[PDB]
């Protein structure tokens, strides 16, 4: 009832490990579909092959953006940025799942990974997920990151789909 989807992370091409994310279809069930469809690719577009172009360690990991590959760029597999669909579900530690935006009701595609408890998000940030198997590899991700954001090495999402 509720999907997992899976990203194979890459570090410069190289395999590092799989993380794998309970969707939250149940509560979100917009936010979490356009997440899974993006992850399976089966609309000709989303996530595989594109890059974490933000990542802070001790607060999160950001990526999404599959168009412009700069933190500019994704877009939803609804023809257009939808809106906050809830506020349920708090960021509430580690591995949370949650949708990066410009403001209220701008949803496109790019989406962050907690490193830390972030409850200052609640509210502002649709939450939509969980990190299920590969917490270690989300941490071992914050290595080549930097407190500016900027990546030291290329982290890429090399293959990602659904497992369930
Ligand atoms: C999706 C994308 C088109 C979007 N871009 C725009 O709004 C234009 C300007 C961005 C300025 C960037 C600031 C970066 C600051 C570094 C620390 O915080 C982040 O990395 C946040 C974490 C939550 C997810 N997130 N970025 C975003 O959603 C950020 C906005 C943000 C910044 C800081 C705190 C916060 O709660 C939210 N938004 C974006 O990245």
């Amino acid at each position: 009832v509720n999907p997992t989807v899976f990203f194979d992370i890459a570090v410069d091409g190289e395999p590092l490990g799989r993380v794998s994310f309970e969707l939250f279809a149940d509560k979100v069930p917009k936010t979490a579909e356009n997440f899974r469809a993006l992850s399976t690719g089966e609309k000709g577009f989303g996530y595989k092959g594109s890059c974490f172009h933000r990542i802070i360690p001790g607060f999160m990991c950001q990526g999404g953006d599959f168009t412009r590959h700069n933190g500019t760029g994704g877009k939803s597999i609804y023809g257009e940025k939808f809106e906050d669909e809830n506020f349920i579900l708090k960021h509430t530690g580690p591995g949370i799942l949650s949708m990066a935006n410009a403001g209220p009701n701008t949803n496109g595609s790019q989406f962050f990974i907690c490193t830390a408890k972030t409850e200052w998000l609640d509210g502002k940030h649709v939450v939509f997920g969980k990190v299920k198997e590969g917490m270690n590899i989300v941490e071992a991700m914050e290595r080549f990151g930097s407190r500016n954001g900027k990546t030291s090495k290329k982290i890429t999402i090399a293959d990602c789909g659904q497992l369930e």
